[PDB]
């Protein structure tokens, strides 16, 4: 039976959040390219982590975070066409997981990850991504329908044209519309389901989860059937040479708080300030050994976040001094915060 559910809407519920965290490169991992049908184990333990258990959602918790965000992919548990049956075991793997959240009393955010095999923003894909989009958007939906407003569903992470001269700036306009397509549909397919997922608050990315002129402008929010339930994630990496470019600087000094400012201050005029609820769903800063950097980053990214009410949530993929992408902030085998002045900063 559903769970007793309060009818809040987007901006009360993102002000009962916060700080959140991701459980990154876990159910998020694919294997598509070498392995097409992982088990749920293949797939949680692909990319550096340990299965996941209570206990550290548990010091997620204590640490002090009241969000997680669970990104899942999806890809190598679904079937053919035109079912796309998701594999009853992955289900029930995520359910376990999600439920390590919602049982301690967090909010939630669970969402399709990397999709971007089969979720193309072309009109020669549109018909075809539209109807996947709602194969599976109608079984996610309905597993989790009984759950209160503390479980939000992002509809998709960061859709863009793959391989483009500008996948990671903008696309082109043909791929920002047919992305508000999916976003609609993905919209559509949950309110048809009713229950408590009629008045669910859901999240919905503009192109790549980037917030320019470029995918601002061409951006249009669903309609829905319910008013001021629906939120816009963005993620912001911001500066992108010091907290994302493995080969950039490992500066943040006083004089970066000023483009920081800018950078915060954009997505709050993109969407907050036109009524709008937006939320940064993702955003960290890579271990470079640069703790001092990495603290007066974090303290000033968190305060001038909060200052115009826009929530944030930490990308932790468990990854410390490895040769990759190293956003790891909870040691998960040790239960232990690597970076305690980085931890000190973003929570004070
Ligand atoms: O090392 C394990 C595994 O890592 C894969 O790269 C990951 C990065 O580690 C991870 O930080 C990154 O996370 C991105 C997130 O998924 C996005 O939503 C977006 O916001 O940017 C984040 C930061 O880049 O995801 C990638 C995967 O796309 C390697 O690809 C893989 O080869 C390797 O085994």
């Amino acid at each position: 039976p559903p769970t007793q559910m309060r009818d809040l809407t987007a901006s009360q519920l993102l002000d009962e959040i916060t700080i959140g965290w991701n459980l990154g490169n876990t159910l998020d991992a694919t294997t598509t390219s070498w392995l097409p049908n992982p088990t749920p184990a293949q797939s949680e333990t692909a990319w550096g982590c340990p299965m996941t258990t209570k206990a550290m959602i548990d010091k997620v918790k204590e640490g002090g975070f009241n969000t997680v965000r669970v990104p899942v992919s999806w890809i190598d548990h679904t079937g053919s066409a035109p079912e796309y049956q998701i594999d009853e075991a992955w289900m029930n793997r995520v359910q376990e997981v999600v439920n390590y959240v919602i049982d301690n009393d967090m909010y939630c955010i669970l969402n399709i990850h990397h999709e971007n095999d089969w979720l193309i923003p072309t009109n020669a894909q549109k018909d075809s991504v539209n109807a996947r989009l709602d194969a599976i958007w109608t079984q996610i939906a309905t597993r989790f329908g009984s759950y209160d407003e503390h479980l939000i569903f992002e509809g998709m992470n960061q859709p863009r044209l793959v391989g483009d001269p500008n996948e990671w700036n903008g696309g082109n306009q043909e791929a920002r519309q047919v992305i508000n397509s999916y976003n609609q549909t993905f919209v559509n397919t949950v309110r048809a389901t009713g229950g408590n997922n009629a008045i669910r608050c859901l999240m919905v990315p503009t192109y790549a989860a980037s917030c320019s002129s470029t995918t601002v402008n061409d951006f249009v929010l669903p309609t829905d059937t319910v008013a001021n339930k629906l939120i816009v994630d963005i993620h912001s990496y911001s500066p992108y040479n010091f907290a994302l470019n493995t080969s950039g600087t490992s500066s943040f000094t006083q004089s970066d708080i000023s483009q920081l400012q800018w950078t915060l201050q954009e997505i709050y005029n993109s969407f907050g300030a036109k009524g709008i609820p937006v939320i940064i769903g993702q955003f960290g800063a890579l271990n470079k050994n640069n703790i001092n950097g990495r603290v007066l980053w974090g303290e000033n990214y968190l305060r001038i976040a909060k200052s115009y009410n826009i929530r944030c949530i930490w990308w932790d993929n468990n990854a410390f001094d490895t040769s990759g992408e190293n956003f790891g902030l909870l040691n998960r085998g040790t239960l232990t915060w690597q970076y305690p002045e980085l931890l000190e900063a973003m929570m004070k």
